[PDB]
């Protein structure tokens, strides 16, 4: 079950990479070129993640607990680009963009520590820290990010409402999966945990990528001269 | 002794993070927002460092020598922000900012190698290299950085004199502690070495952070219309 | 044989660092200062690489195969600067610069995985992936990069022809050496592989550095008022 879902991730991320790469190659306009390029690299990074996992790499047995550490390495590179999708579309200011990238980096890094710690009490402390770094981004996203975006696109508040809702709901599922997997309560087996992360990853990367493109189209139409 | 000082670092860095974060949240002005945000992340990074150390992580016994490697990982992230404090305040040019960030990165990286090398003769070679990377920053700071800053703020040369004096004196103490600890002569025990680094870290992060804010206030007053 | 070539690299990279550093110190003009600074750090990074290797560091015996992993760590830092040499000189746009830096980062990262994988079939898969990341840069370099550069310097198309030819020919030799060494067919001994990488590194760093400076001189003369 685990193995098939890892190859599904390889396929899904590769297809995402191809179609965003084609879009980047054909883009009319530097802003479109940038947006396609961000999403291409999100999916290209993840294709490499899923290939490494599918080939059996990136995994260690830590004190008897099988632990996939490689996803934190690539997440640390792809999740800032997903943030960049948001801050590019919302024309976010530099301090708020940096704060979002910093808080997100903090989240992934402490999530990594929460995962690889042999002492699972210590790991669960870092999980809480990581959750508070995530909540920091939530605060930034629904306050400063949203207000700037709505100020920049007064006629497109719904566009950013949908971007934020999809981002927040989907990303909140990750710490839930983490608590369900062998990092926490071990309420689901490894094959189910792998399926969950794979579906989340494809949705949060390929799915959000296409939403960001659709969002861009609406923003440009709303701001046609 | 070591354990208490690690928790003192957690507390001190957390308090620094809180007060810089409050300042960032209330800031009047993008330049103030940026400066508070830089210092928030300096202290937030260090809070995580000190929590990891306080919980017993980030340490290895290398050929019988207890070695705290995690501080080099976080220093590599926080020390460039301390440089950014300086180059933001001094409106430093791009090549000099990059040179400062590069030389500082070189210093921390070779300091890491100087620390983890089992062969302590090799480690001491890297210590010398790291010292010369530090001296490179000294040269850049008291020459190009200072002249640009004084050119940008002709009425505030004292402000940059104090920033540089505090930076240079405090940062020079780090290679001294390193020579005193079990990385060099082992003239002080681990508990004293830990206290020294903790006091240095709190002063160079929380202390320098507040100095940078005071400096900003003086710079803006000197350049009030 | 291996040991002498590692020290030759230390010497050659150190000399490159010194002369680019002198050029940076004397530069007339921010653009010249930037270009000298990029090449200084390329060579300074590599000096540290070659010192670590010369001192016997950065090498592991992986399942019986001596494997120099440290070169991928420093290549990951120096090769983007060589790209920056190109994109600085060609005034490349942001999406194409990012795409070049991203594809190059992908190449080095999968090259690292191709090298350290104990399962050499898996390693050879990553070698192919890394080759396709390199071919991605080739496509970007001879298409978008070149057209932008020729548009920016219509009277200096030969300058970018020489830059690209030297970059492409020299960098293509690296995957050939990799196939010849114990990472692939093991057709040359370690001492010869080390000599090959050392000569390639000195040429692609010190040599390309001086070519980039000569290129800059021609570009500025062609665009003298
Ligand atoms: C800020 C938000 C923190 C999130 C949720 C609190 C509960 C989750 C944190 C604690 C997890 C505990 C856990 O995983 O317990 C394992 C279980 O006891 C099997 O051995
Ligand atoms: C450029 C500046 C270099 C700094 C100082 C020179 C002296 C410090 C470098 C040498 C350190 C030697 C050391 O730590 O010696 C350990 C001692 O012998 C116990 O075993
Ligand atoms: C895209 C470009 C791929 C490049 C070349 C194809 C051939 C190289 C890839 C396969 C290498 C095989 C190899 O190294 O074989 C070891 C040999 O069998 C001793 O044990
Ligand atoms: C791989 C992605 C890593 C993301 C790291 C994010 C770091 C966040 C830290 C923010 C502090 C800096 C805030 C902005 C500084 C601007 C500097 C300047 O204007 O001179
Ligand atoms: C985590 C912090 C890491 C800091 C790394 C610093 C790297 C220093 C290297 C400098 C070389 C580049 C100099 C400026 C390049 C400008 C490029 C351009 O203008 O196109
Ligand atoms: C150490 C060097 C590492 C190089 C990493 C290169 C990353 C390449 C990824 C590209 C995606 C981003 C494309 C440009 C984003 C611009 C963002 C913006 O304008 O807000
Ligand atoms: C087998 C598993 C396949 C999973 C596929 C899921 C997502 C990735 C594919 C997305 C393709 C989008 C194409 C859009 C288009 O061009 O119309
Ligand atoms: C993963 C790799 C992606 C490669 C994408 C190549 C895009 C080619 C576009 C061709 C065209 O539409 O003319
Ligand atoms: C611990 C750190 C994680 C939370 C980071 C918070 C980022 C936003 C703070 C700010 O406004 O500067
Ligand atoms: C429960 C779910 C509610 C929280 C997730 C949706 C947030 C929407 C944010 C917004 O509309 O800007
Ligand atoms: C609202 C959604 C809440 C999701 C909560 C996840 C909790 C995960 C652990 C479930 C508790 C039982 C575990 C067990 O005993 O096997
Ligand atoms: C127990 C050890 C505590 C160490 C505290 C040292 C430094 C961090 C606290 C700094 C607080 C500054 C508050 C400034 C203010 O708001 O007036
Ligand atoms: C470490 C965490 C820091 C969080 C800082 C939160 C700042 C809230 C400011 C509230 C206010 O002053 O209105
Ligand atoms: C060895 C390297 C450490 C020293 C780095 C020197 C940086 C400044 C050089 C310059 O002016 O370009
Ligand atoms: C002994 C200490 C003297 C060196 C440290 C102080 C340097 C001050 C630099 C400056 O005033 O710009
Ligand atoms: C001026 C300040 C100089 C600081 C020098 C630090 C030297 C550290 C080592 C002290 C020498 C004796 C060590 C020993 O034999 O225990
Ligand atoms: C012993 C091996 C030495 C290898 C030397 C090769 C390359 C690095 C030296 C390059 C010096 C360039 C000087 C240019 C000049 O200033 O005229
Ligand atoms: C490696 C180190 C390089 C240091 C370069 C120092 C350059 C000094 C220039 C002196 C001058 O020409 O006046
Ligand atoms: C797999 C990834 C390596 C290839 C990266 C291709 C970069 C250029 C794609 C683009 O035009 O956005
Ligand atoms: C065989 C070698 C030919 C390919 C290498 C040279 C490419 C030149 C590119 C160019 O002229 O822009
Ligand atoms: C055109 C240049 C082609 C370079 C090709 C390199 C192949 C490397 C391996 C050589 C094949 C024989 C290996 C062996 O059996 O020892
Ligand atoms: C745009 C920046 C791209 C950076 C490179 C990302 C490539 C990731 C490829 C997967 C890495 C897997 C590592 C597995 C290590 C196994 C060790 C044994
Ligand atoms: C970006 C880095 C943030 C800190 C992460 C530290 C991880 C250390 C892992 C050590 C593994 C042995
Ligand atoms: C466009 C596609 C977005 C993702 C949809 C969900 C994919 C799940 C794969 C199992
Ligand atoms: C703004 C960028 C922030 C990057 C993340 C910094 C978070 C650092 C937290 C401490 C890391 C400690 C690592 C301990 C590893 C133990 C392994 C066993
Ligand atoms: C930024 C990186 C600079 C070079 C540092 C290399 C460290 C390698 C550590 C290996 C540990 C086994
Ligand atoms: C503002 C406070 C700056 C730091 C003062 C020194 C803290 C030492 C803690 C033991
Ligand atoms: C401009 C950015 C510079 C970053 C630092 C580069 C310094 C590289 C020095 C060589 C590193 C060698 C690491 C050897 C590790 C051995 C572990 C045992
Ligand atoms: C930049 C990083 C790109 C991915 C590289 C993953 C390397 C993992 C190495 C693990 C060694 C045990
Ligand atoms: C100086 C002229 C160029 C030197 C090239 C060195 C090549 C090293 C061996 C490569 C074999 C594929
Ligand atoms: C200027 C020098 C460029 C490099 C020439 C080739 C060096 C080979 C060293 C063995
Ligand atoms: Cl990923
Ligand atoms: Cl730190
Ligand atoms: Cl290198």
């Amino acid at each position: 079950m685990a193995q098939i879902w890892l190859w599904i991730g390889v396929i899904g991320m590769a297809l995402g990479s191809i179609f965003f790469g084609i879009g980047a190659h054909n883009a009319k306009n530097e802003r479109w070129k940038i947006l396609f390029t961000i999403n291409f690299f999100i999916c290209a990074i993840a294709t490499g993640l899923y290939l490494s996992m599918a080939l059996g790499q990136g995994r260690s047995v830590i004190a008897g607990r099988p632990t996939v550490w490689v996803r934190y390495i690539t997440w640390f590179l792809s999740t800032p680009l997903l943030i960049l999708d948001l801050t590019f579309l919302g024309k976010t200011s530099l301090p708020i963009t940096a704060s979002l990238l910093g808080a997100n980096a903090y989240m992934i890094a402490t999530g990594f520590v929460a995962t690889i710690s042999a002492d699972r009490t210590i790991g669960h402390i870092w999980y809480v820290v990581s959750c508070f770094a995530f909540l920091a981004t939530v605060y930034l996203l629904v306050n400063q990010y949203r207000k700037q975006a709505e100020r920049n696109y007064p006629q497109a508040k719904k566009v950013f409402r949908k971007l934020l809702s999809v981002h927040l709901v989907l990303w909140t599922l990750y710490p839930i999966v983490w608590l369900l997997g062998n990092t926490g309560f071990n309420a689901v087996n490894q094959g189910t945990e792998t399926m969950f992360y794979t579906i989340l990853d494809i949705t949060s990367k390929v799915g959000f990528g296409f939403l960001s493109l659709n969002s861009m189209h609406t923003l440009e139409k709303n701001t046609e001269s």
